[PDB]
């Protein structure tokens, strides 16, 4: 015991309220990223349909897996998401996806415009994270450069050259 | 030969009440799914960790039978609606609380919330089954998965 | 608006003791049909012993994951499934699988018939099944399926020409 | 106790009618099959690579799903015939035409015969489920699995 | 050069009473299996799911374990029964009781029930080692076997 | 310096009408096989129904690879395989597997029979086929070794002492 | 060779004493949590116990494979571990784990504070360590993460809401 | 306080002559059973070729992880295998498997039988090997018990009633 | 016995041609490989994706290719130079252009640069096959294989 | 029946000595694991890779027989103690050395304590035999592999 | 849409031509060291040949995905790789790999030297990355850490102690 | 109508000097896996690790190609011998000698015993593809393979 700590109770890294916040803000844009993904999955047609459609579920796994990461992270740090259906409607920053099938183009201009604003979310948000916190500033590098590469590999459908 | 001599062929397409039917399952599966994840993260106390992944269970069975149904309406010409402003207005799912919550009131709320995912199912089953027999089979398939779930999480709570 | 409801305690679907008892027949010819084909597996010598020796083993996993499933079923539906060995040697409908060694000839007809035995009981209760829960018919076609193929397979070995 | 005592119980006997309704849904499924690999070979032209794989995937569906109803046919004391000469003679479905095909035209040429396919399944699935329910259950696997692939092949060709 | 120059060799045979010794193994195997099932169906209460699913894992045990036991005698050309009949009027296990039963009622019954299959094993270990070693290291491997399986579902009850 | 080569179009290999017809003629019994096997496989009854059954379905597989490698080699090399209903049935070398149930012991020769004859055709087609494109009769060896194989694992049943 | 280095010898990047010394600090925390971690799945006892012994193996795999990550991290930067046992009993910062059988209520509460010390020396080596090798740092946040997450799912058995 | 022991040299287990030799008797018999085996699989022919045709590869499967148990075990106790051919022909204590196709009768007959002699060698050496070694008994019983199934496995074709 | 009696027995090893043809095929295999994966970052334009993927396809066959050949050469005493320095002077394979391209151009590029690397091949091969044909069968599976890659690369640009 | 009347039944419970003998198994190969990183992580010189590889399989085979042995300690009703000062206060392999070792060095040292660790099991096996059979095959299989390890280990330094 | 953007374009991150040269800085000796790796890998001969064949296809392996990596994230940021062979030769700053076969010593020497050169660029680039694009930066601590770790594990075959 | 109407067509029968040529090949392939295995077990010294398990690579692609010819023989209806006494007889791999050899002596031994068997391969191989071309590739393949494995293991004794 020449170096060992003699208390009963260590307490863990808790996060401040405002980290909650901002890790929270990255949540619900996720959530209803996941959300539009599908919807886009489901409702996409014309030229290229089925590239499009295995994308988009790509992309749904990656922003699926994302929003358990930030919200089970929120957990570790005594923090509470909130991922149910009205409050990701409520607070979510994405443009509304449109009703009713919908053509490859326009799909890949509306989900390349989706992704961006959610990676916007979490650039907006990194600094204060990681000052914080700079563990989860990994976790939203992962993010980051997951969703980058998911719009990379939407928007280069439309790109003309 | 027997060739049929049509060069075009049409395929079944739905009723606009077969695919209203087929909505109301989608959205309450897409809510089942959110709420899942919402006590999938919030669960604290006894037993924790059996409910934790359950519930993780659950809601991989939800999203798998959301995607089901909602190609079944596109396979029949109709068409999905599972946004998060439509199935918040539309669920007719109880809404799940905030906040963290005990293991027991978890079991007590997602089992009320997957019998009344269940209930919707069971509600539009003959008008799906009327009009579509194969449809009403992936609905048993819902309804038998979802109908284990709550078995599953509820029995937690049973006492002798 | 809003079309969610308000109850906080919503209830299962309760099969009837009827509904309780029909499934209760299935399970224990199908956990008969198990204990029956591993004695099969076992005692089984001559002609072609390595096929039909297999093909038991097969039949004994499909048998044994139908079980699970009814017991189960039964359990969703709030009634409670007796697979005890006393209640299913007292109330299985399959005749007797006989002692000692068979040759493979009368294991093929002996297992043949038991099998028939048995989707007899899944045909027998079917109606009232699917009358009371089309879920639960669904599970019984499964189960016809599958053992129907399992007697196509075993007693093929004894149809001439 | 309760143990029969008959040393032979016979099983289920399909009667030669519901032999011959299946053995409608099995050529037309053998068919499918082999226009499916004629399409995946000599499809060219804008999206070659999507046509060609989603193809090979209709053609595994097809294949999987000719064994069953072939399988079910034996279980039950039927006897199948997939034979050239038989298929050719007595398939439903119009003739996949020869040599290189467009992306666009394989679309249309596919979703009709996936179409005329599942016309058959639709055709003969009522005087199936009378006698046996549980074949009726493999034709709505059937159904549903070929109405899927004829949405993700058509979709292609859809303009909105 | 060495070899044996007999046509026939016979192998190993086992005596009777090793095949008696391995038969009431055998049975208390097959009892503990249904048993298991019949507590992993029927168990409801605090802590359901772990229960749940080491009482499967149990299961899973006794099978190969019966498998084991059955395939040795017939390997020494004894010939087993596990039939339904014979295990209920032959095994030495206390009846499991009908009805659902609570977590803690289940972890003490089938504690129980482990440890009465063991002491058969211990019981006719010292007559099979005598006449067959290699046998008596199948019957180390379920003691070893079945007594982490009690210990891991008498654990839930102990109070320390 | 620089080896490196200019034009801006440089074109594959081409097959010959003959080369295209010789690969046709493989095709077209390769496809045959695979219905014929299965025709076997479901119809068979009698001693030793298990291996044949699961044999017939081996070869089925083997046919099936085959025939999507001699299209595949077609269209590489600019040819158009013909793999529809008609053709096979009005062009095929094999004769005709016969109707309803057949017996172990004459499926074995029968199958045995058009194994020898789909073999026969790829040996006929074979000098011409590697005069003109040595790797494609490189995949001619691997149907001629894996198709005399499976004829061998069928034949065998029926050969005595 | 327009851009090509002519160095015959090309030294890799080397740690300071000091980062050697951190990154030893946070080696025998975590070869302490996993040999308490084993002691823990070994011994604990009572309501929950499968849970508890299963969730335990999965955190001495997390902190065994990070154990492995920091030792061959300090070796590609000419760093030596030490994790001998002597060593890390003589100098972990971890509260001693008690003898006998625990309940798995002070086993929650006994781990929770070990893996909560554990991070809390990575937690005050980090800035060190990212001062001289951000890459090193970004194994750190991977550790920091993981054992954060062990504890959520370990403490929340214990809390009363 | 410390019970470490201070030599810096701790030898193994080493085997005594009759030891190795008894180990060796073992695994020329395996071998032998192994390229017997082959022979069998290749050349029998007759009613039920493919049920025997499979199961003697998993007999050879058997028997050849079994030579390299053996042939390890004598190198883990300072022993020295001789696995080569002419070792094998002169002291292997098999009957001679004969030339030539065989019936399936036949093989199941010739091969249980040198199932059985390589069995024997195992039960002759047992109880020398044990008193020596008990943890190499446990190995011997390992290939009793897989030899005796697969004599079992094999035997039962030819077993009448 | 028939045992020879040699105690050094040596190997087949490659004439000074011989190496210096396989060479030549591994120079051509290295540089499509790096085009390839230039051309799978840099094409974009509809059905990107597809083309995206099949690139990669391309690329692992072409680099499992140039090990196969490179260790071919050590087998038979040959000795490789597959260096960029090396690669950039000696390939016979047109220039890869820089940045951004349509897909419809990578079609044609990509297309002519595998046809290219077969032509090396095809060129090599007689000499090859005389000297070993163990080598030639080789040679073979990569005539097969990236012919059977610019068909499914070409096929996007081919109209009706 | 032949059912058993008891509503408890206990299982085989270890002598304080037979867990004491367990322990000593215990400590060692906890010892031998930590050891064998050490080594593992600061091995240096001719054929490190080797030595790196084959020392992280001995850590794997010491680490699941420490678990194999406590959870039989547990099985039956003893208490095993792995800690850290436990470990390095009653270990009796001789101590590894700190900083990087040659693989010579290395191969000798680690050789030496694999030798004191089966020392340990061979030294208890006897007494666990006697009270436990189940326990010394268990014991046997740590014999076993240990020795392959020592065998594949120490043969680097062999000359001739 | 309480908190919903209403832009129809929202544009990605784009990388600064300083921040895209930087990182084509890192893929060209990226791949410049999977192609020494591979001309080591097949040209190695000597004591320990089998060790170091090996080990070079893992930094081969990992050299290869990062360069995709990169490349990847370059197009993500709206960049534009150039890994074409004469780009990578003309700007690589990796000594040249000698030609012809070298011993395993020689080799050890050379690829320690050539990883060494390679992962200076990153830490070279390194902090410019890292004010940019923290995301980016991450992936070169992946690329640092994997590298010098493969450094290690080749360099310590050399290690005289 | 194209349609062969001969109830039995004959496959290809191997000529008895083919089936002579095909066994040559196959006791050489046996030869060499026995000697491999022998070479795995008693190789000892520096750099045993590796040596010891490419020699088992080695085995693992002998067995398989032993199988490979001996199945090919029996395809064209020629009878494999593959006994002890005839591999021993028949082999012309010098004899592998008994007893510990160092890895550098094994190094050497076994590349002269893969070189006799590649040997043997090539003497036969113009009769074997004179009748049969089909077997010739599989010559190729072992050719190849065996060739290969010669590299990998000659390797460690050169010095440059
Ligand atoms: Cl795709
Ligand atoms: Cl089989
Ligand atoms: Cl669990
Ligand atoms: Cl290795
Ligand atoms: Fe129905
Ligand atoms: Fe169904
Ligand atoms: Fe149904
Ligand atoms: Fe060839
Ligand atoms: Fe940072
Ligand atoms: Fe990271
Ligand atoms: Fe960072
Ligand atoms: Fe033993
Ligand atoms: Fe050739
Ligand atoms: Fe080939
Ligand atoms: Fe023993
Ligand atoms: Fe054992
Ligand atoms: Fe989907
Ligand atoms: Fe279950
Ligand atoms: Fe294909
Ligand atoms: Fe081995
Ligand atoms: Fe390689
Ligand atoms: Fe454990
Ligand atoms: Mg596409
Ligand atoms: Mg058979
Ligand atoms: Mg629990
Ligand atoms: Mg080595």
């Amino acid at each position: 015991m020449s170096a060992r700590r003699t208390e009963s109770d260590i307490q863990g890294f808790h996060a401040t309220p405002e980290f909650g916040g901002n890790l929270q803000k990255v949540l619900v844009d996720l959530i209803e990223l996941s959300l539009q993904g599908k919807q886009a999955h489901w409702n996409v047609v014309g030229s290229n349909f089925r590239d499009l459609h295995l994308q988009l579920d790509e992309l749904v796994d990656f922003a699926r897996e994302g929003s358990d990461t930030i919200a089970e992270r929120m957990r570790a740090l005594d923090a509470v998401p909130d991922g149910r259906s009205d409050t990701v409607a409520a607070t979510t920053t994405l443009p509304e996806f449109p009703a009713f099938e919908r053509s490859t183009a326009d799909v890949v201009d509306l989900i390349t415009t989706r992704i961006n604003a959610t990676v916007d979310t979490i650039r907006r948000v990194h600094d204060a994270v990681d000052a914080e916190d700079p563990s989860t500033a990994d976790l939203l590098h992962g993010l980051i450069d997951g969703l980058e590469k998911q719009a990379w590999l939407i928007r280069s459908e439309n790109r003309k050259v």
